[PDB]
């Protein structure tokens, strides 16, 4: 019977649950042809974590495992086979009912970022400590070589020969190489976790508005470039913050729509109200794309469990 | 009075405060001689964040601003000059009661990440980002009058007068002449002028005590070295006391380290009103648990009280 509650956050509190990136605006975009089915972020009102969320901010788009060789790859770069592990260090099991390790980007494109290596072994001249190097990297989640559900993945350098075989590498994320159409971003095409060809499982449903006038609402993050031009963003259904908050409370979802009120603090008004859907995702009655351009001191507050007949008022 | 409260996260889902790492294990050092006063992670039990903490786990050891001018090293490399905002984008007022603005590093160090700027000017802006390296400990370092220096190895590709983010990713180096020492502050306004508004620094006030931190291993670009940043307080536990915001009843709750499995309590700990722990530990080096262990409240004890050595 435990009273379900969102946490109290503006905007400028929040964190993506997709990227390592602060939450910029609330946006729709109700003409999208894509099948919206992300995931990361992924989380119902009673707290169970699906596809392959987890809760740390700094696991989301990391990767943790050791590198093999350098490999020959078509493209331009230095290309490093590694494989991958679980984020918290214990060997990845294939059979558990995830589509890959919790932390495993969601989107094609070209993530940029940085890898860095601690060796195993230690030098007595140097006081028994490691060997250390880290470049910056990019891994293409839309390759052949992207198979994290395999245990293994590629990433390549500018760097032409500094990476180490058979030691500790960490892939910190840090935006995009490149939105040109040759690096095929597209945040809502998600990779192949298992390779070429193969069928995706274990995913988080997708999700739709399924009222007409409603459209999705997400929070919305300006991903950091390497080069090239663009303004690409990355989306997701609510941020990092009410995953940790959900999956702390676990209050019992006692209907399928809770109804929350987008609310000014120091007016008391309500700005707009929204459906936050069990599965854990927002809509809105609103006909139009792009930001939602609110007070900088609104936060989303729980107001009453409704279903799904409710009619929102019109943003 | 709504009842004081831990999150119920084991350490391998809480991250650091001070450096955006994982909490990779407990870890004491009663033989440390450098006072603790660290600036990022401070937060009160009754949920008042001080000293240059602020809540977005992307917000810790990050800047904000713009380019203005390139300055050649003697030797090798490059340096930048740069204006610094808030986090958010407005203008930093120095009259406002924080050492710098919130986020800012709290230790000395080289601290190396990326710079990345997407121009304000378009058609879509232009992008570039590269390696760069934060001296906290230089003269130039100076957040709390607005601006800070970087340097990259990349020679000329850095433009002026163009939004500027640094992501940090670890240190560049923890040789002797790089500086690293967790427990020394920057210099905020420069090497001839005093921090102020600072987070008080934390102690065991009692015999036996030492203090308890969440400790994570930071990456290096290069050199020898396992450097590791330890915070008083997961990033987590500041989110949570900000919101609940419960009322202190004494100062110094007692804390219990639970196996959720078996029930027992691995050890105690003392978790003071302004934001740290304490145990009753007479070694040094990391604490040895279940994986599955956490911390939970017990109940509201005082200064005097005798923690169960562990
Ligand atoms: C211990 C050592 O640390 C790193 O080497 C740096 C070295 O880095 C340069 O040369 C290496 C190859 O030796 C790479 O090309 C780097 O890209 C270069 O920047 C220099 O910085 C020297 C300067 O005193 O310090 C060394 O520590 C690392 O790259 C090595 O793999 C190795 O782990």
């Amino acid at each position: 019977s435990k009273p379900f509650t969102l946490p109290i956050l503006t905007l400028g509190e929040l964190t993506n649950s997709r990227f390592p990136l602060p939450i910029d605006v609330l946006y729709t975009n109700p003409n999208e042809s894509a099948i919206v089915q992300c995931q990361n972020g992924r989380c119902t009102l009673d707290g169970e974590l699906q596809g392959t969320t987890q809760l740390l901010p700094t696991g989301i788009c990391a990767f943790r495992g050791k590198v093999t060789q350098q490999v020959q790859d078509e493209h331009r770069g230095t290309h490093w086979n590694m494989t991958v592990t679980n984020l918290n260090g214990t060997p990845f099991d294939p059979t558990e009912d995830v589509p890959a390790p919790l932390g495993t980007p969601d989107f094609s494109g070209q993530i940029y970022g940085v890898i860095s290596q601690r060796n195993t072994n230690t030098v007595p001249g140097e006081g028994n400590l490691p060997a250390n190097r880290a470049h910056e990297a990019v891994i293409a989640t839309y390759s052949p070589k992207f198979t994290p559900k395999l245990g293994n993945i590629q990433f390549s350098t500018w760097e032409t020969q500094d990476v180490s075989s058979g030691q500790p590498t960490k892939f910190t994320p840090v935006g995009l190489a490149s939105v040109d159409a040759n690096s095929h971003f597209d945040q809502w095409t998600l990779p192949s976790y298992s390779g070429a060809l193969t069928l995706n499982m274990n995913l988080a449903p997708s999700v739709a508005p399924v009222f007409p006038g409603e459209c999705l609402l997400f929070f919305r993050s300006f991903i950091p470039l390497k080069g090239g031009y663009g303004n690409p963003a990355i989306d997701c259904l609510m941020p990092q913050e009410w995953v940790q908050h959900l999956y702390q409370e676990s209050a019992p979802s006692l209907s399928d729509v809770a109804l929350v009120r987008y609310v000014n603090p120091e007016t008391g008004r309500t700005l707009f109200e929204a459906k936050l859907h069990r599965n854990g995702f927002l809509t809105v009655a609103r006909n139009s794309a792009g930001p939602v351009v609110a007070p900088t001191n609104g936060y989303f507050r729980f107001d009453s469990w409704v279903n799904q007949f409710y009619t929102l008022a019109p943003m």
